[PDB]
């Protein structure tokens, strides 16, 4: 034992761990990019989202499974999968003519259908309209989307500090006025709006909105990330778009908007969804049903687009319900970008 050290140099990072046969992957002397892809993330990350994470660190882990792998941050398992690593994935992303012969999975990122096909098959999946993606890229773009995920977490104070006094070099004064908010309250709307994937990459937009609206809501952030939001209606949009261009969303029917906004309760600043077990029944088939087609589809995230007063209730109610969707307000869509709608839920 010699631990009580381990523990007082450990620094906090994004960990991926690779079983056995995973390794090739990584071994550029045998051809493989993963070391690139995975250390090329945190940069994309960067531009993308607007902080600034630890680099990942890469290990063998033996304990696996030879073709599994394992992502923790902390030391804290947040996600796993396994690839078949001298194999291809194959993806009906919207333009297949027909399917061809495969092993049938769920893609990591997503949980989108999928065929893993033989570098021989590669050919012939291409002339049928597939999309095709290798393992080192679905292990990169799982972890991508895990950080996403957890984006929260690396919005510490130590880097609140770092993105004010990286914007204070050029707009000091906005910076300087902004002292007058409790830091917390910053931290904390920064916190709210990468929780639900939100890039935090116009600092000057979010600190000019808290610094005006805070002072006259008590710093209360339910409504500080409501009103940050509707100010970043271009950089919503963008960060959800389709790479077709297209932000593509699902809606209520008005019926059940108009049910929703019946069950809808204010108390104090946080709004809720009051529902029974039966109600809460209906609305969870309905988004899932439809979420599963759009996913069926080969479109992800699934978006759905209501209200202003329902976003933040409807929003909560679908991650205790584990519905993995994004909840946007219309006050956030900039009329500058291409919609396509997708499909109308009915809870009835």
């Amino acid at each position: 034992e010699e631990q009580a050290i381990d523990e007082v140099l450990k620094i906090e990072f994004l960990e991926l761990a690779l079983g056995y046969q995973l390794i090739s992957l990584a071994d550029m002397k045998q051809g493989g990019d993963l070391l690139e892809r995975i250390r090329g993330i945190r940069k994309k990350i960067a531009s993308d989202y607007g902080f600034l994470m630890p680099q990942i660190r890469i290990r063998d882990n033996l304990q696996l499974p030879p073709t599994h792998y394992e992502i923790k941050l902390k030391g804290i398992v947040i996600g796993e999968g396994m690839v078949m690593p001298d194999k291809f994935l194959a993806m009906n992303t919207g333009f297949v003519n027909r399917e061809i012969e495969g092993i049938p999975t769920k893609e990591p990122a997503f949980g989108m259908d999928a065929l893993w096909i033989d570098a021989k098959n590669k050919e012939e999946a291409i002339i049928q309209g597939y999309t095709i993606i290798d393992p080192s890229t679905v292990i990169a773009t799982h972890t991508s989307e895990l950080v996403k995920k957890y984006a929260e977490d690396f919005i510490t104070k130590d880097e609140v500090k770092s993105l004010l006094e990286r914007l204070a070099k050029d707009y000091p004064t906005i910076v300087e006025e902004s002292k007058k908010i409790p830091t917390g309250a910053i931290r904390s709307v920064l916190q709210a709006l990468l929780h639900e994937k939100i890039p935090i990459k116009d600092m000057l937009t979010i600190l000019e909105t808290i610094t005006d609206i805070a002072p006259l809501v008590q710093n209360d952030v339910n409504i500080l990330t409501e009103q940050v939001r509707a100010r970043l209606s271009r950089v919503i949009t963008n960060a959800f778009k389709s790479e077709d261009g297209r932000l593509k969303f699902l809606t209520f029917s008005t019926d059940s908007e108009q049910f929703l906004l019946n069950k809808l309760r204010e108390n104090g600043t946080s709004k809720s969804l009051l529902l029974n077990v039966g109600e809460l029944q209906k609305l969870i088939e309905g988004v899932s049903e439809e979420a599963m087609k759009v996913l069926q589809k080969g479109i992800a995230p699934v978006i759905l687009i209501v209200e202003p007063n329902l976003r933040k209730a409807l929003s909560n109610q679908m991650e205790q319900a584990r519905i993995d969707v994004v909840v946007l307000s219309h006050a956030e869509l900039d009329p500058n970008s291409n919609f396509e709608a997708l499909g109308t839920i009915h809870i009835n």
